[PDB]
């Protein structure tokens, strides 16, 4: 029982590690979504070029497993990262009076929910699914460009996103439990859905910064 401004502290760090692990979600599921739609879509837009038929010679197949895949991986996360958003929120003010973990704790669970997202078993899944082949052409066909193309892009695009994502997540974190165990300062304000990722930049670690600025 120690009631002061601590509450306002940790509720900030709380939604910080939230924004991180919620926009890699978004970025996430924009790529795989857009790679099984996308394998489709632009295999239809060579034989609509004179075969006008398309079929299922391969990118039905595999967009089958595809949307599925990422289906229930950012299912978890993103419910995760969701429903810890703002139980995290009073979970953290309520630990932090009986003098709990939580803030190492959360490193552990955060972790957690990036391992998978950060992980898309999926990537592996197809890829390791045909081998015998690297990222290349070798099926004469025109069609070997748009699955050429959507293979590279996959994996592209997916690191990508994770890219940034991963080296924001080692610095947040890290400061995260540095605020809570120094105790720098505390801010209050009920941050809902306003410039939060600019605002976050601006007191974010010294990487972050330079993306805040070049991001209307």
């Amino acid at each position: 029982d120690e009631p002061q401004s601590q509450w306002d502290k940790v509720k900030d760090f709380a939604n910080v590690y939230v924004d991180a692990v919620k926009d890699s979600g978004r970025d996430y599921v924009s790529q795989f979504e857009s790679s099984s739609l996308g394998q489709q879509l632009n295999l239809n837009l060579l034989e609509n070029w004179d075969t006008l038929g398309s079929t299922v010679s391969q990118l039905q197949e595999r967009l089958g497993p595809l949307t599925r895949d990422f289906w229930d991986n950012l299912e978890k996360e993103t419910d995760w990262v969701r429903q810890e958003m703002n139980k995290d929120l009073e979970e953290v003010k309520q630990k932090v009076q009986p003098y709990l973990d939580e803030f190492q704790k959360k490193w552990k669970e955060d972790v957690e929910l990036y391992r998978q997202k950060a992980s898309p078993q999926g990537a592996e899944l197809q890829e390791s699914a045909r081998q015998k082949l690297q990222e290349l052409q070798g099926r004469l066909s025109p069609v070997a460009e748009e699955f050429r193309d959507r293979m590279r892009t996959h994996v592209d695009s997916l690191r990508t996103q994770l890219a940034p994502h991963s080296e924001q997540m080692r610095e947040s974190l890290a400061q995260r439990l540095a605020e809570l165990k120094s105790n720098p300062t505390l801010n209050e304000y009920h941050s809902s859905a306003k410039s939060h990722l600019k605002s976050l930049g601006e007191k974010a670690r010294p990487a972050l910064e330079d993306l805040r600025h070049s991001l209307m």
